[PDB]
This record gives structure tokens, C-alpha cells and sequence, in this order.
């Protein structure tokens, strides 16, 4: 067990388990975000690529947290994880949609960490969630919101069309 | 005080100094018109781009004026720089309007200390106007019309559409 | 209106938008302080580029505050920007005690907005301000109090030698 | 004779003819003060080549009104050269002081000349003088006026100390 903890709650050791639960299950939603995109009858190769990255970039925000799970001498607890809320994915505007609200539950975990970390004057815990994924939720749901506008402008006007040029000429490809 | 002045009249100085306020506010316009278009809501990153190059161009050309205004002997005053005249700036077509606007205004008050300093046989003055501002001022208005036409030729057709378009295929983002 | 916008409060909206304004009013400050110090009665060039490069500064600082509000889902508003508090600044002594006292003034409205956010709970708005201006402020305020002394140490002994030797062996020209 | 003069007075031929007897008188007076510097009883290499300097540009502005005047069709007529009022030229605050007015002397002929050219209507000659001589006098008086606040600034405080100093430190050597 552990020689090296110190500072560090019980509470913010479960709360860091659940939420390296959540960060890896959003990571499985854009996997399967991602997929759908690629399916011959959707195929928007931009729109597969930009939910590909965020799966990479989740699981990347898990194994983060896991390694500061053992930096500060707490265990590494995994459950289940849950598949997805929907098996397809609508079109790009309602993709977009799902993704704003999935980051948002992530940044409101995320704050509800901070604000335990705070009750429990854990420093380390706190500096690390503002260091590493405070400011890059708000950057990424920026961007998303960004999206949104654009292509709600975008579909109103021609749907088809519309979702056509903004993966050609918005999304990377 | 002035061991340096040589014809430059107090009607020249008194005007050089208006004219300063009169670019630090057309700056401050910009600076506005730039951050509208960075709203999450509007997202138009090129148009966002074109007005805060204006913004830094507008600041240059206040800074180049003071540079004048001491080399020639006068004596910088600032007042108040008055907020811009919108809090929200509508569309891009609603934007590049209001900029002619306020472009033709700033060409006109450089024609008028232009006329004054004919007036007052200041040649330096007259030569630095027609050096650094007029033909700026002219190039860029015409490339304000240019937008404008093009603009109005796609937000005429299917506005959402176009809107976005013209931000992508013209201006750079 | 915001689709994005999460745990930020509206007096923190305001507080910012207060913060520009001041930010811009020192950048302003600065622009004079530096155009003074060109006057060819004054004519010390090392003053006059510290006090530019402060103005620049100033206003990077409110861009970058005015991105943040974007970034947040607030809506930035402007106000009039009050003109500099004095036309002549003195000497060199008396332009840097100027400083300084602004300097002070504007670190007690970063720390009023740090001590908001932390009340409302907002850690990203806290770090945004730990991160990008508490810091850069103290060390500003350190080298500003470290030229008052030398300074000061100067313009006891003879004060037209020493201001000429400040400028020339300390400041950048 | 001329198979080429087209628009070019003979009011402006002759005023073009004085002006070079100025430049050559200002560049002979510049040489004089110039060498004053270099003897072993004033030794102050930097103002030795600040004035030799401006002797070599009043030089070249005499020859570049004289190509102009052979590009017009005019005949270029040489008077004698008067030597230079002084054969000492007492400290670097007085050598900066008539260097001044002789500066300025050049400038108000300059003026006269422009004014000329403009009644009449000769765009060229208003043009040549705008392009290549009114900004390099501006720029130069200013920059006279500025060596000169810092002269007075060092000569206040200890005369010989300060002198020394200025060259060292502000002046090319
Ligand atoms: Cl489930
Ligand atoms: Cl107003
Ligand atoms: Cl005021
Ligand atoms: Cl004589």
C-alpha cells in the first residue's frame, strides 16, 4: 500500500475513479461518433475525423488522470463501461449537438472535482485540473459552439449542401 | 518648448491632434467590430481577422500622426475616445456597410487637413498626407466596395449560405 | 445568445468587461507617457520606448481578456475611454512614480476579480488571471520600483546628468 | 542650347542655381565645424563626425539639385562660396546651436523655393523638393533639437563632465 500519500482524501481518490470512468466513455461515444461518420450512406470524412481526434484526446484526459491517481498514491478502481446513448447519430448538426452536451457533463464533473479538492484544501488537485483540462474543455466547447452556429446557418439555408461545405471546407480532411 | 517649430500653424497642430482621436476611435471600432465576430454565436473567423488587421492599422496610422506632430514641433493633446456607436454589428453586409462608413469619414477629414495645409503653404504636412494615408485610404475602400459587391451578390441569393462562403473563399482565416 | 456558456457568472461577465476598459485606459496612459518623452524637449528615447512597449502591453492585455469573455460566452461591451490624467509628465522621476502608482491600481483590479471568481467559484477565470497577468504584473511592478531607486539615486547627486545617464545606461535605446 | 525645357521657369532656373551656392556654403561650414572637433585641444571625435557627415549630405543634396537641373533643361551657374562665419566654433552646445540655424535657414529656402515652384505650376519641381529634401530636414532638425535638450541637460549639471559624456554616449565614434 501506500509510503507516499499524504494530502490526499479518500473522497477526491473515488471522485478521480469516476471520473476516468466518464473520460473513457465519452471517449467510447466518439469512437462511435466517429464510425458513423464513415459509413457509406453518411460519408462527411471531416466530421469522422474531428470525433476521431476528440476519442483519442479522452482517452488520453483517462490516462492523465490514472497517472496522477498513482502520483499521489491512490488505486486505480475501473468499472463497466456503458456503450453509447444512441447506436446513430443524425446528421452533422445533431452530432454537434450531442457533442456540446456530453462536454458539458464532462466540464461540470470537472468542476464539481475542483470545488472538493477546494472543501478538502488539496492544492495539488486542484493546480492539476486547471493545468491540464480546465482550459482546454472551455477551448473545445468554444470550438463546438462555433461549429454549431456555422452550421445551423449553413442547413437552414439548404440542408444537403449546406453539410457538404462545411465538412469541405470547415472541417480538417 | 519649441526651438525646433517652423511653419506649422496652431491651426495644423490643433487639427493633426483631432485627427488622432479620430483614428484611435476608428481603431476602437474595429477592435469591437472584431470581437463580434468572434462570438460563439456569429463565428465568422475571417471577418473576426479582417476588422482586427484594421484595428492595428487604424492604431498605426494615430502613431504615425504623433510621430509627425513631434518632429514638426507641436504638441500631442488627448481627449476621451468615445466608445463605438454599436454594441452588436448585425451581419457581415451590415458590418462592411458601417466600415465604408467610417472609412469614407476618415478620408474626408484627411482631404480637409489636407485642403488646410495647402491653405497654410505646409508642404511637409501636405507631402506626409499623400505619402502615408490617401492612397491608403483610397486602396482600401475600394477593397471595402469589393467585399461589398460580393457580399451582396451572396447574401441576395441564400444569406446563411453565402455569409459563410464569402468568409471562407475571400477572406482569410 | 450562448449555447456555451457554463458557471460564469454575470458579475463576473461585468468585472471583465470593467478590467478592459482599465486595461485600455493604461495602454492610452502609456501612449502619452511615450510621446512625451519624444518631445524634442524632453528628448530621452529610452523612456519614451520603455513607456511604448508598456502601451502594447496594456492593450495585448485587454485582447487577451476580451478573447477570454468570448471564450466564456459573455458579451463584451465597450465604454468611453477616459483620456490620461495628465498632458505633461514631468521627469523622468515623476513619469515612473506615475507608473507605478497605475501599476498598483491596476494589480488591485486583478486581485478584486481573482477574489470574485474565487467566491463565485470559478476556478478557470482564477487561473486565467494566475496564469496570464498576476504574475507579469508583479514582475512589472518589481522592475518599476527597482528604476525608481536608481533613479532616485541619480537625480540626488546632479538631476540633468543623472536622468541622461538612466536613460542611456539602463534603458533600452 | 535646350531642345528639352518644358514648364521650367527661368525664376525657378535661377532660385535652383542659389540653392546649390546654399548647400555647398552649408556643406563648407559643416566641413569647418567638423574639423574644429578633430583639434587635440577640443578632441571630441563624435561631433567630428557628426558634422562631417552632414558636410558629405549637404554635398550630395547640391548634387542632386544640380542633376535636376540639367534633367530640366536648365544651366547650372556657379558663384563663389563664401567661407564660413566663424573660424572657432566654442563648445558642442555652441556648434549645435548654429548648426541649427543654419539648418533652419536651409529650410526656409527650401519653403520659398516650394512656394515658388507652386505659383508657377510646376509639379515637378514641388514633387522633387517634397521626395527628396522637406522630410530630411524635418527629420534633421529634429534630431538637432533633441542632441541640443540633451546638451543643455549636461552642461547645466558640469560642462566638461557632461560634454565628454554626451560624446561618448550619444554620439558615433
Ligand atoms: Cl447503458
Ligand atoms: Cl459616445
Ligand atoms: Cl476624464
Ligand atoms: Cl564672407
Amino acid at each position: 500500500s501506500s509510503q507516499i500519500r499524504q494530502n490526499y482524501s479518500t473522497e477526491v481518490e473515488a471522485a478521480v475513479n469516476r471520473l476516468v470512468n466518464l473520460y473513457l466513455r465519452a471517449s467510447y461515444t466518439y469512437l462511435s461518433l466517429g464510425f458513423y461518420f464513415d459509413r457509406d450512406d453518411v460519408a462527411l470524412e471531416g466530421v469522422c475525423h474531428f470525433f476521431r481526434e476528440l476519442a483519442e484526446e479522452k482517452r488520453e484526459g483517462a490516462e492523465r488522470l490514472l497517472k496522477m491517481q498513482n502520483q499521489r498514491g491512490g488505486r486505480a478502481l475501473f468499472q463497466d463501461l456503458q456503450k453509447p446513448s444512441q447506436d446513430e447519430w443524425g446528421t452533422t448538426l445533431d452530432a454537434m449537438k450531442a457533442a456540446i452536451v456530453l462536454e458539458k457533463s464532462l466540464n461540470q464533473a470537472l468542476l464539481d472535482l475542483h470545488a472538493l479538492g477546494s472543501a478538502q484544501a488539496d492544492p495539488h488537485l486542484c493546480d492539476f485540473l486547471e493545468s491540464h483540462f480546465l482550459d482546454e474543455e472551455v477551448k473545445l466547447i468554444k470550438k463546438m459552439g462555433d461549429h454549431l452556429t456555422n452550421i445551423q446557418r449553413l442547413v437552414g439555408s439548404q440542408a444537403g449542401l449546406g453539410e457538404y461545405l462545411f465538412e469541405r471546407l470547415t472541417l480538417k480532411h
